[PDB]
């Protein structure tokens, strides 16, 4: 049906927006810090700590699937990203830092983001 392909072009224009506000949100990671997923080889007690591990390619190949169906989702992966990290690396660690400064300037660009999400539709 034709209203299948309009929810897909609404779909597939959101995740051209959401592709943007990962481009931009993995620009304030130049560490490259949450790049991939923690290597249960290097940390082999991580899934005892943490249940549901996030990292950017990991959000990356999910949005070039299409499975983010609002930005709500996407947020939540994010949040993940850096809840999972402030969790697991204590206070005063440059890991954690790393994710409260990601947090902060992330937000700017998930303000704007859920303007332009309403706005567009
Ligand atoms: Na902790």
């Amino acid at each position: 049906s034709m209203e299948q392909v309009a929810m897909e072009l609404r779909l597939t224009e959101l995740t051209r927006l959401l592709r943007s506000v990962l481009d931009q949100l993995q620009d304030k990671d130049p560490a490259r810090i949450f790049a991939q997923p923690v290597s249960l080889k290097e940390v082999p007690d991580y899934l005892d700590h943490i249940k549901h591990p996030m990292d950017f390619a990991t959000m990356r190949k999910r949005l070039e699937a299409q499975g983010y169906k609002n930005l709500h989702e996407f947020e939540e992966d994010f949040d993940l990203i850096i809840d999972n990290c402030m969790k697991y690396n204590a206070r005063d660690t440059v890991f954690y830092r790393a994710a409260v400064r990601l947090r902060d300037q992330g937000g700017v660009v998930l303000r704007q983001a859920r303007r332009e999400v309403d706005s567009i539709g």
